[PDB]
């Protein structure tokens, strides 16, 4: 499992979520453990009864920014990439918690499979961070939505300090985002 998996589905649909999450493991490079956008799109293309409702594959932050402001920006990007309107405050809570844990609370996550440390110099830290949402509720109707998200994050903070960075801190971030939303007809 190379993704931080976040299931927001009814229990009766957990099977489908597991299947689709398993399927997207195939987009992980075996060596770098980066997320491969092209491969994720190939995988999406092969799925039955499915369509892609949004994608992104580009840099989304490249500046000095407060971590909270960055998180808010990425929430709005996720809103766009979803290509579905989910009204649930709790769903959006799940999303924002996951985005927050991409940049903060890194100390407890240091050895988790979903984070990949790369450059760890005196002047810079870079890492990959991967999240996978499965989503099914009233606003997905007859469908489940699957949203794999990978970030490539470079920040001008040395690792030891980054492990304790908070939403109120600022630093110079370079963040590349690769994501797609695929919807598949529910599971009978």
């Amino acid at each position: 499992t190379n993704f931080n998996e976040i299931f927001y589905v009814e229990p009766q649909y957990i099977a489908q979520a597991i299947r689709l999450t398993n399927t997207f493991q195939g987009a992980i490079d075996p060596l770098t453990l980066n997320f491969n956008f092209e491969k994720a799109l190939q995988i999406a293309n092969g799925l039955p009864n499915a369509g892609v409702t949004g994608t992104i594959n580009q840099s989304v932050i490249h500046q000095t920014i407060e971590v909270s402001v960055m998180i808010s920006q990425i929430k709005e990007i996720i809103r766009s990439v979803l290509g579905l309107v989910i009204n649930s405050a709790n769903f959006w809570n799940s999303v924002v918690s996951a985005i927050t844990n991409t940049f903060t609370n890194l100390e407890p996550q240091v050895d988790e499979n979903w984070i990949v440390w790369r450059n760890l110099s005196a002047t810079q830290t870079s890492y990959f961070y991967k999240i996978l949402f499965s989503i099914q509720n009233e606003d997905t109707g007859r469908f489940m939505a699957i949203l794999p998200i990978a970030f490539e994050i470079t920040v001008d903070v040395q690792k030891q300090q980054l492990l304790f960075i908070t939403i109120k801190d600022s630093a110079r971030y370079e963040v590349k985002m690769k994501a797609l939303t695929v919807v598949q007809a529910l599971d009978s």
